[PDB]
């Protein structure tokens, strides 16, 4: 009576780079 | 009476690369 | 009696890429 | 010589809700 | 010699909701 | 010499409510 | 000779609801 | 008795490229 | 000879609610 | 010859909620 | 009466790059 | 009456890089 069960789960919301808000530059 | 179940899930709404909001330059 | 089910989901909604805002340059 | 510049955004790649990965349930 | 230049950008690749992988269920 | 340029752009992309990737049920 | 820049970001790539990886239960 | 079921689900509501909002530029 | 410049920015990237990893549960 | 420059930032990668690893519960 | 069951999950909401706020440069 | 149960979770909500809030520079 074998019996296995697996469940995996991955990379879910995740942010390894660069989230950037306001990039601004120049002469005024 | 054998019995196996896998269930895998990969990559749900994930970023590892850049959200930027807003870029701006140049004379003014 | 052998019996076995697999589940498998992959890259759903997910951005490894880049969702840029606003774009905004030259002389004024 | 009035001059007036205005540069704005919002909501880029935001998520305040939720991103699941795998639901599993039942008798087995 | 008035001058007024406005930019605006909103809701670009967002998700407040949910996105979901794989949901299973049931006697098995 | 008045002078006004507006430049707006909206909902470029965007999910507020659910992508789902797999639904699966029932006596097996 | 007035001059006036404004440059506003916001929510951009923010979570303050739930990520969730794995969610399993029932008899097995 | 054998038995076999096998459920797959890929690319799903994705984006790893650039979903951009507005782009402007050249002299005013 | 009056000038004035602000840049404000807003909500990148935070998590003010729950990220859960696993949840499990059951007679097994 | 007035000039003001104004810089603000605010909320960017925090967390006063709560990141939970694992959760399991049940008979075994 | 073998039985086996495993649970993983990874990669959940994490950041191990740079969330930047504002960027801002330049002559005024 | 062999019987194992494995529940591991990983890299949940962490950041062992940087998020910076404001960067500026430049003659003013």
């Amino acid at each position: 009576h074998h019996q296995k069960l697996v469940f995996f789960a991955e990379d879910v919301g995740s942010n390894k780079g660069a989230i950037i808000g306001l990039m601004v530059g120049g002469v005024v």
